[PDB]
């Protein structure tokens, strides 16, 4: 398959995240009694870049300290089946700045 | 060739040189309760504006939290030592960009 990777801005990225949050709002309040939460994405900083993975990422209610991440496998067998979430990777581009050349005299 | 594009690392270079330019001046004027921050970040028009110039602040006790209050762009007190020459310029942070699969773009409306 020829899979297309294209460039989008922050606002277009925001709608992508918002849509995923909308698609799992139907699931999380229903399964809130199980102490489990389904996050449709995962943000991780590798290779000096912000990686935003898309998928099924689960959480479990904490006990005491001083919501824990369970990974990608569903915890409870007798929980209702989650909605279908697509799997993809988003890589944030390096930040760019419009700069006057004069103030580059700090060399 | 006035205005060009630099990425994050060179942007952090310019920020640090300004902070170093005022570090020893700020230590001298610490007793006055006055801080010269050599830049000003404005999030106007959904974009990170960073303005190069003199920005003076001062310290006071507001409810016990010791909050910084903006003073202006000039020396608040006549008998303070003169500041370093901070240039005047504007830096615009470009809109954040992302590489995304086109399928989830179509499949997420």
């Amino acid at each position: 398959m020829i899979v297309m990777r294209v460039k989008v801005n922050e606002k277009q990225f925001d709608m992508i995240i918002d849509k995923l949050k909308l698609m799992v709002y139907e699931y999380n309040t229903k399964i809130k009694e199980y102490g489990v939460y389904l996050k449709p994405y995962h943000i991780v900083y590798k290779n000096s870049k912000r990686y935003i993975y898309i998928g099924k990422y689960w959480y479990k209610l904490e006990k005491i300290g001083g919501w824990i991440y369970l990974g990608k496998t569903k915890p409870i067998q007798n929980m209702p089946n989650p909605p279908q979430i697509p799997e993809s990777t988003i890589i944030k581009e390096d930040n760019e700045y419009i700069v006057d050349e004069k103030i580059l005299y700090d060399l």
